[PDB]
């Protein structure tokens, strides 16, 4: 208390706690702070009944105003019950911001039903938020039935520039997953659908995905499944254009009868063609290895291609070229064993 209204003020906060051996409970937690710039309102309440019908009760006041511009506030409503047996909970949740002009909101809400009975609950789940350059929103469903669960979820992105969709679904042990992206931004349609799956010893893995921008439509697959019998993955990936065409296809075995590798490159663009094929097959007979490569352009041809055998009783490699480039003859064998 002083004759200068800076240097009064009112500062305080009761933080009772009190346990009723009744098996009740609960918290009081009040806030007030009173000063020249800003003017503070808090309290929170929280009680529990930990004797019979196991309740739960949480709500919070607060609001804080600053005497030049800014005003803020958020509420808090927890509601748990037993509804004679069924467990019956809502949750809502609001923190509201402005400062002078810029806005920001975000409401939430959650509804959740369960039947312990039965093994079985219903959770579902609200959010939306908003700003003064910002709109968020999402949804969740979540079924749970005694073991059995299915998820699902729905989001929209910035107004829905990008919509995202996961589905998951785990039953009899074994675990699904369903996850799609999809842009819609300037000239991009982008859009990828990824699933994995699950057994007992089975994982599998499908990647799609397509970029689609201006002209070029560019695709990459990959499939991996894998076992306890080594892994057998494929990726194969596509990139078309207008006139060019990037094609490359790779396949990977990881067998115990050896290793087969595969990757192939063909590529064309409009009076140049090039084909590039390695095959090595690392086996139990000796290393197995055969190129081959015959870059086209006009009517020129180059034609090359190698063979590879790596064999303890023998080694064999015979390498082989001919061409005709500015009607220049052209030719090289070099066979030696």
């Amino acid at each position: 208390d002083s004759v200068v209204d800076l240097l009064s003020y009112n500062v305080q906060g009761s933080g009772e706690t009190t346990y009723d051996h009744k098996n009740t409970f609960t918290l009081s937690c009040d806030g007030s702070l009173r000063h020249k710039f800003l003017d503070s309102n808090i309290k929170f309440s929280h009680v529990e009944k930990l004797g019979n019908n196991p309740v739960s009760k949480g709500l919070l006041i607060f609001d804080a105003s600053s005497s030049w511009g800014p005003q803020m506030s958020a509420s808090v409503h927890l509601d748990s019950k037993k509804k004679q047996h069924l467990f019956v909970k809502e949750v809502k949740i609001d923190g509201q911001f402005r400062v002078s002009s810029f806005y920001a909101k975000g409401t939430y809400g959650l509804s959740c039903q369960r039947d312990p009975n039965t093994g079985r609950l219903n959770g579902e789940s609200n959010l939306r938020f908003n700003s003064s350059y910002l709109q968020g929103t999402n949804q969740i469903t979540g079924r749970y039935e005694d073991g059995t669960l299915s998820l699902t979820s729905t989001s929209d992105l910035q107004s829905g520039i990008i919509k995202n969709t996961a589905s998951l679904k785990y039953e009899n042990y074994e675990l699904t997953l369903k996850s799609d992206t999809n842009g819609k931004y300037k000239n991009f349609a982008t859009s990828n659908k990824m699933d994995m799956t699950f057994s007992k010893q089975n994982a599998l893995l499908r990647s799609e995905y397509q970029a689609d921008y201006e002209s070029l439509r560019f695709f990459s697959l990959l499939s991996g499944s894998l076992n306890s019998h080594g892994l057998e993955l494929n990726a194969d990936i596509l990139g078309t254009d207008k006139i060019n065409s990037g094609a490359h296809k790779a396949t990977l075995r990881i067998g115990q009868d050896g290793i087969s590798t595969s990757a192939t490159t063909n590529l064309k663009c409009s009076l140049l063609v090039l084909e590039n094929e390695l095959n090595a097959e690392l086996g139990l007979s000796g290393a197995s290895m055969k190129l081959t490569t015959n870059g086209r352009f006009r009517e020129h041809n180059a034609k090359f291609s190698l063979d590879g055998k790596a064999a303890l009783t023998e080694l064999s490699l015979g390498s082989a070229y001919q061409a005709m480039i500015l009607g220049v003859d052209s030719k090289n064998i070099f066979n030696f064993k």
